[PDB]
């Protein structure tokens, strides 16, 4: 498939609250790149302390769900939706390079992850893009991540 | 003003988290209508309970949000925008009326609440309308609020 | 079919959970017709951050929220009895709510008592109506339908 | 001097908060003698999340900090009466604890009741004692010598 | 040396009321050295208080408790996460407690616990908890293990 | 050094998202050294991951654009809570990160910022995370001070 809602998501990816940062998955090419999406609401306890009478949705947690779009790209293109094989996976950043924020992200917000798949090489996969707002960038990450089977 | 972010909507609303239920609104004419809205995430502590392995945002916070909506149209009507005044206020729900639940609401989806003012008679505001998802009425409520000092 | 039920129980039948299970305790419980129970009203809840600063106000739409799920536990008994293995592959939606006055406010120290009487139901869908009272005093009264659907 | 008091005065005289403000209301009061105060037991709070899974039971520790709580009100306002102004600038600080009983487990649903009486009392130094009810039960003992320190 | 993960498999707390992070030292029958990391980023200290974030003392006695309870429990089974789930360690008495030092935000709060006496299930730990080699509190404490159903 | 209590009055950051405990070594326009503790009693790990805590790669990141900022702002106007309480801090880039050892509870996160580049709000910073004297990850990052 090339959309998914949050039960697919909660089915492969091992993140929960609150650090399960994908909402929906609109576009997905197996291998080669994956279009998501997080809604940003004021309604989120991160915003408690970032930052009070300001709330600015954490540039790091921007790159997180980034990577958790490309855990899911990753997984999918590896087995497929698998929930069964999913459930005991973990997922390991191992590196971020060239991050830019251009804008600020905050409630009322929808964050569209835009990643493609630069380099993979079996559990270690390395996917760079775009995170973006009403059609405009207001963040570019590079990140490597490593899926492992958890023990 | 016609648009009001986050930072406007914690000056004239009482409500924090995790009760403010509007994120930014969109349009509003004074004693007459308010378009708002709410993001659904994941993200949230309510879809820890509501249910586990199946986030469906509550029905009666749909009906929180479009009061919260309501009452954001009824001060401003009254006092514009006007954080000072905003603090020595309180809105009053008395009533909930005619609520229908056509479509379930999940993470992803852009909660849009569309208010009316059915009737204004003094301290009284009745107010009515929908919650809308891409265009489509996820659910209608009317709702009936009192003005009065803090 | 036991008339008491406790929080155990309750978590056994409801598929609501923290922050979104406001039943605590079922005092009476009548098949296919009322029930009693009710639900401590504490500081200690995570709501009364925000509903309001220095002011403490169980919101109203949660205690509708509450009558629900009172409704929904007599639902759930009447058709299954005290049946966790059935309850657990199904969850519960609003389809309407109707006739609700909110006329006392619902505050810390307030023990909030459910009482619900079914005012129609066939299969899953059930429609039940009440109060929510406190000492002995209605604070609000509501008409609601639900049904019980699998969860798939 | 009142001899009840509901959370806005609770509020107004004590410094815990969420989620450590752990007394709803007052219900006696008498200056230098005693205190008869209570907590409602809910569900839906975050203890409970891990107190244990699948069966809350609210955290004796908590008991006795909730007993602590009521005796420092008492302490306060034996001495200052119900001054929000000076409560303020102090601190009831717990300096040792003895005695401590558990008998019965508090769940969900529960109304614990703190009963605390006057030992011993000079200045700031402040020494209670007494119990936990629920139902006119006692689920907890325990005493406990508190300071009324400066807060800054 | 037992970490999070083991602590996890023996001990049925769960979030937020977990308060021991990791096992240095362990001697069946006789004692036990823990810790719990004190950090800002803890909920409790949004009302305790606000302004002066202070760990509460009946939570540095509960971690002295759940550390008491390890204690106790492997002694008498060991690194059993079978029978753990098969057994109740209930908290009777506290008694002796005295609060010394503060703990705040950046401490390493480290139980020391020993056997003062056992009789069958019936087990009575006392000790301190120290944060940089100074004693912050001390208690005893009696505890029973039981089945659980 | 500096504790919490200080570290609230410079920095705007708070619950959930202060993490930084206390401050060991600073020298203006040079470095800092700080740490976090980490404890079970997070959040966080309710969901990274349920049945396995690993503290988040990006709030190793956080902590030290954290420790940076406190750095900045000292640097800039000394320990004045006054003028500190109007600024807030936004990531304006992050570089060369590399995680080598997960960071679980009971773990001291220690942080050590060297300032790389500077000018008026924007502040260049580098270095890594260690526990126990060990490298666990590296960083570069830049940040702006605002109003
Ligand atoms: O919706 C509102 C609301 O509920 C309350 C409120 C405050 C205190 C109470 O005790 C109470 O019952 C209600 O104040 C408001 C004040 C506004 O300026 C706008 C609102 O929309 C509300
Ligand atoms: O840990 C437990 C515990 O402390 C108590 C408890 C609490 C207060 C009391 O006064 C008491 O006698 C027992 O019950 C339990 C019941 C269980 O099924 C499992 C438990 O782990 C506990
Ligand atoms: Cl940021
Ligand atoms: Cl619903
Ligand atoms: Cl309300
Ligand atoms: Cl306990
Ligand atoms: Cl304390
Ligand atoms: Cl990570």
């Amino acid at each position: 498939q090339s959309q998914f809602f949050i039960e697919h998501i909660l089915q492969i990816l091992p993140h929960r609250y609150p650090m399960l940062l994908v909402d929906r998955i609109t576009e997905l090419q197996a291998n080669q790149k994956i279009v998501a999406y997080k809604n940003i609401t004021f309604n989120e306890d991160v915003f408690n302390g970032h930052f009070p009478n300001k709330p600015i949705f954490p540039g790091v947690l921007i790159v997180e769900g980034m990577a958790q779009s490309g855990g899911f790209l990753a997984f999918t293109s590896l087995w497929g939706f698998d929930p069964e094989i999913a459930k005991t996976k973990i997922v390991y950043f191992m590196t971020i390079d060239k991050v830019k924020f251009r804008i600020p992200v905050t409630p009322g917000d929808r964050l569209e992850y835009h990643l493609e798949v630069l380099k993979h090489k079996g559990m270690i996969w390395q996917v760079g893009g775009t995170a973006q707002v009403d059609g405009k960038v207001v963040a570019e990450a590079e990140l490597k991540a490593m899926i492992a089977e958890r023990e």
